[PDB]
């Protein structure tokens, strides 16, 4: 359960990612599939892009940066109280998508690395420790919902 001073520190940095949803969007994918390339297999719009500049380049990636970056400042705006905003996600994700936990710890590290770097003055290590602890009850939670759908993920 986190506690009020620490989702302020995670809404505090978020409000920063705010700024520039996209490019802070572009550079989690970017980190993410260079970190783990099979990841970038669940695209087909982009999934054969090799470098940075190709994919900083795409539109449609860019595209899916904001995607991901609105639905997940909209379930940590919610502080915890996100099961509403986790049964879509999780619907889709274990029905469709096919998105293993796994893959939700990999975007998690790519998330926080983005975060330290563009934002180290305000992700010291308490502020840090509040974003690990909000992602990984996104990831507890869906995980179950996952269960619940008969994914195992
Ligand atoms: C906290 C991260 C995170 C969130 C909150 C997220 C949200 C999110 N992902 C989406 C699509 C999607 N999401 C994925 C993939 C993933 N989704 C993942 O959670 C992971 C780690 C992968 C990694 C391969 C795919 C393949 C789509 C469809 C993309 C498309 O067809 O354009 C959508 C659009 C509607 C839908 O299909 O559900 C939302 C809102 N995606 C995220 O990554």
């Amino acid at each position: 359960v986190l506690s009020e001073g620490e989702w302020q520190l995670v809404l505090h940095v978020w409000a920063k990612v705010e700024a520039d949803v996209a490019g802070h969007g572009q550079d989690i994918l970017i980190r993410l599939f260079k970190s783990h390339p099979e990841t970038l297999e669940k695209f087909d719009r982009f999934k054969h892009l090799k470098t940075e500049a190709e994919m900083k380049a795409s539109e449609d990636l860019k595209k899916h940066g904001v995607t991901v970056l609105t639905a997940l400042g909209a379930i940590l705006k919610k502080k915890g109280h996100h099961e509403a905003e986790l049964k879509p996600l999780a619907q889709s994700h274990a029905t469709k998508h096919k998105i293993p936990i796994k893959y939700l710890e990999f975007i998690s590290e790519a998330i926080i690395h983005v975060l330290h770097s563009r934002h180290p003055g305000d992700f010291g290590a308490d502020a840090q420790g509040a974003m690990n602890k909000a992602l990984e009850l996104f990831r507890k939670d869906i995980a179950a919902k996952y269960k619940e759908l008969g994914y195992q993920g």
